[PDB]
């Protein structure tokens, strides 16, 4: 009855990666003291920062890194049929130097998911962590993509556009392996002139813009005309802006499609046929206003559920959707739209 | 019946500025052959580019640089009661160097608008062109803001955020003079990583994001708590995304408001009380979807109309709103909302 499309399991220590790195790269952790950097100059102004208070546990363990707490607190407690692990490994994809090392960690992150998460539970599905280098990412996708519980290539949203023709081999590898594209913000997003907007509360209100840029980038570069069977899940960008983007791009393309002649359809088509959007973070939306938005969308196949466990704005699956919506809709958003996406 | 809030008068050539510049800066046009730069690597793939086919006339004159044609084709032809001239002078405001000269051009642009446009027709109103530097921007507002037909300070949208405390002296100087803030895109907006997104059709699709950052920046830096009678006109960024941003910022703020303790109201109160949005460019929208957007806004006082004369996606007043809406809403969008905004 419910498929969770955004779960952030984690490593509890950078040392969890040493057992999967070649001996060259083991040194960067053991001897050269490599730690992952995040560039966001701010965070949630609350105790427990980005997490639920009850996700840390008693062993001082980073939330999301304890498999057993994941099982109890989320999979069992909230009756999850299938959870799509997102990871907390975006750092390797949005890395700004040491790209060779970054590719090594990508493979290392995926070994850790397969061996310490996917293989320990049938309800867990995985996303492939990739470096941004298209050659290495195709090489990683070919490596762990054949895995049966691997459903998604994770294109972490950074300060570049995935739909650029340089990354087109990565989409082809994912279609050649029956995978969807997941897309989730990273913490490094900046905006015009590269500024962070001074406050986390402002940065948080802005970052759906980066999601919007990626859908424009996928559509205008003809990614969906080249691979019309590829689907892309936008995870945690919201969805209330979606009818606006559909209308704007349709109107833009009615006058000017000759600039990108490889785009054969109307942009709102690729929204219905090739893209899914998570409902998290859910905000109090009346059932009248929610149904308006579905109607402005022209489909009920486009929304999916996610909890974002273990993050502070966690959404519980029986407490989020407006109660007055049809059970048919309720089941499509809670289960069917995702199940179709992941061939589940 | 109609107040047009986006009209783009222009100079015919950089020699129109020379009478209004000091001798020092005359030389930059006379001897050093200065020409404004725009950085956009693309434009509309169409004959006439960004302009209407009938806007050039037969003089080879730049569209919108011809007072008499603007009168016949726009003010008279479409029966405009008041036009808010927005100019095409954002280059001075979004200048990236030679700032001292940029201030001088700002004044010369305003001198041009006053002497050759505002003082030649009573249905015309003006925006104040400013340099970005807040000291000299205040100097210019003080100098030309007392002109009886100047209703707006033009805060041209580039690759920075106007809500920054750096700029608050400009906000204050507008309110002290009884002027609103206009906010219109530049040619020079980029996005994540400072990229342009390869095709003008993509760039068109994305530049509403920059409007989104401006309204976030205004709220979170407390511009409207500092000046609660100050109103801002987002002109040509669209409006169908207004509901999503009001709810996104309201959800953020319920939980994180102590980060910005100067923000005393709810974000969506500022949207209703402090912000006004243009309808251009108008995309077909059903009557019910349009009314659902207004219900979602919680106010019928936020939408205004503009033609965007002389650009290629010009809207005509008798033919843009949903033909099924009440005369009460039609008059509020076409006239009343702007008339309250500009104390007209
Ligand atoms: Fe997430
Ligand atoms: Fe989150
Ligand atoms: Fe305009
Ligand atoms: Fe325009």
């Amino acid at each position: 009855k419910v498929i969770d499309t955004d779960i952030h399991h984690d490593i509890a220590s950078v040392d969890d990666l040493v057992p999967y790195l070649s001996d060259h790269w083991k040194r960067y952790i053991t001897e050269y003291n490599w730690k992952p950097i995040k560039t966001t100059p701010f965070h949630q102004v609350r105790s427990g920062t980005k997490y639920r208070g009850d996700s840390f546990g008693e062993s001082k363990r980073p939330p999301g890194s304890d498999f057993e707490l994941l099982k109890k607190q989320l999979l069992d407690e909230h009756e999850i049929t299938y959870g799509v692990l997102g990871g907390w490994f975006h750092e390797a994809t949005v890395a700004t130097g040491w790209f060779e090392f970054a590719a090594a960690r990508a493979a290392a992150y995926n070994d850790y998911t397969i061996e310490q998460w996917l293989n320990k539970d049938e309800r867990l599905l995985g996303s492939i962590t990739i470096p941004a280098d298209p050659v290495a990412a195709v090489r990683e996708i070919d490596r762990v993509g054949p895995h049966p519980q691997m459903v998604q290539v994770m294109m972490s949203i950074g300060n570049f556009a995935w739909g650029d023709p340089r990354f087109h081999p990565i989409f082809e590898a994912a279609e050649r392996h029956g995978l969807a594209i997941g897309m989730h913000l990273s913490a490094d997003i900046t905006f015009q002139g590269g500024e962070f907007l001074r406050y986390y509360v402002a940065w948080r209100a802005a970052h759906p813009q980066a999601y919007m840029t990626q859908v424009i980038s996928l559509i205008t570069n003809g990614v969906f005309d080249k691979y019309p069977n590829l689907k892309v899940a936008l995870i945690e960008g919201g969805f209330e802006w979606v009818p606006f983007m559909m209308n704007r791009m349709d109107a833009a393309y009615k006058g000017l499609r000759q600039e990108t002649p490889w785009v054969k359809r109307m942009p709102s088509d690729y929204f219905r046929d090739n893209m899914r959007f998570s409902t998290q973070p859910w905000h109090d939306i009346s059932a009248k206003h929610f149904l308006d938005i579905i109607d402005m969308m022209g489909s009920d196949k486009m929304l999916m559920f996610s909890t974002d466990y273990p993050h502070w704005d966690f959404d519980a699956p029986k407490r989020t959707l407006p109660p007055k919506i049809s059970d048919d809709l309720k089941n499509k958003i809670l289960y069917e739209n995702a199940r179709e996406l992941y061939n589940l």
